[PDB]
């Protein structure tokens, strides 16, 4: 019935709701729209940062980068603090994923790639991954405002949830940096009202949040359950009818997440 319960929730916040939950041995697949494209917004900062953990020793994430005030120019509640003094590469790490940190991001992505080669750096390292889809087109701001329809940073709820269920659950980081990928996720100060909302608390959640233009709305998350069987659970929304100043339905990810807490029960 789920798929009904999903266009329900569609109909009742006026959105899109993409949903992909991926199979386990023990239950199968749990997928809407999950084919479907979505702005990555802030959850690309996730597989970024892992993208920089593997690429680089764990000596790299003591680098102290330095930046400007003028280098924030998104929301950027860490480097806000270091507006000349600089970040240790393991800093803005903890900033973007935690904290959503834009000017975190942006830094990171420098790092990978130089400055006008990061985002591509990036979408390569989501193909060393086997993602051929999602792509990274612009640096923040920018990345959370291309218009509806369009597959510049756009990623699918199918495709992060594969990319996370590799980099938490499989073998895309040895077990420090994975270990290092999984603290920071878990510690995010972002994801009250999205999936966790949406799970028992004695169900364990460790997520990043997306949220941007045209009502975008989004939460990729790993779960465990009771027993510590652990799922993957992409939840991408956005509310394109109302313009680019609609409100995102924080809310209505929660929602979500009932549900397919409500069939791995
Ligand atoms: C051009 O940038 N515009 C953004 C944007 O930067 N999106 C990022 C994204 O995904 N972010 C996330 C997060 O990680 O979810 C958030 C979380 S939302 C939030 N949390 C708070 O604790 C709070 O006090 N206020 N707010 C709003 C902030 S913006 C950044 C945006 C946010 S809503 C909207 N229409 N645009």
């Amino acid at each position: 019935d789920l798929a009904d319960r999903f266009a329900e929730l569609e109909r009742r916040y006026d959105a899109r709701l993409g949903v992909y939950v991926p199979a386990t041995g023990t239950t199968a697949a749990i997928e809407y729209r999950a084919d479907e494209r979505f702005a990555f917004c802030s959850t690309f900062k996730a597989p970024l940062v892992a993208a920089v953990l593997h690429q680089n020793p764990l000596t790299h994430l003591d680098k102290l980068i330095t930046y400007t005030s003028d280098d924030i120019r998104s929301i950027s509640p860490v480097a806000q603090q270091h507006v000349q003094t600089g970040m240790t590469i393991g800093q803005l790490c903890d900033a973007a994923i935690r904290y959503s940190d834009g000017t975190a991001a942006n830094l990171l992505l420098a790092d990978l790639g130089g400055p006008g080669g990061g985002t591509a750096a990036f979408t390569g390292y989501l193909r060393s991954l086997g993602d051929t889809v999602s792509r990274l087109d612009a640096e923040e701001p920018e990345l959370n405002r291309d218009p509806p329809g369009d597959e510049r940073d756009t990623t699918t709820p199918h495709a992060i949830a594969l990319v996370l269920q590799q980099l938490v659950l499989g073998n895309a980081l040895p077990p420090d940096k994975r270990a290092l990928l999984t603290d920071w996720m878990a510690r995010n100060t972002t994801g009250a009202k999205r999936i966790r909302a949406g799970f028992p608390a004695d169900w364990k959640v460790i997520d990043k949040t997306g949220t941007g233009d045209y009502g975008r709305a989004n939460d990729i998350a790993v779960v465990w359950s009771p027993t510590g069987v652990p799922y993957v659970v992409a939840v991408m929304s956005d509310r394109a009818g109302g313009g680019y100043d609609a409100e995102p339905r924080e809310a209505l990810l929660a929602e979500a997440a009932t549900c397919v807490a409500g069939v791995l029960a």
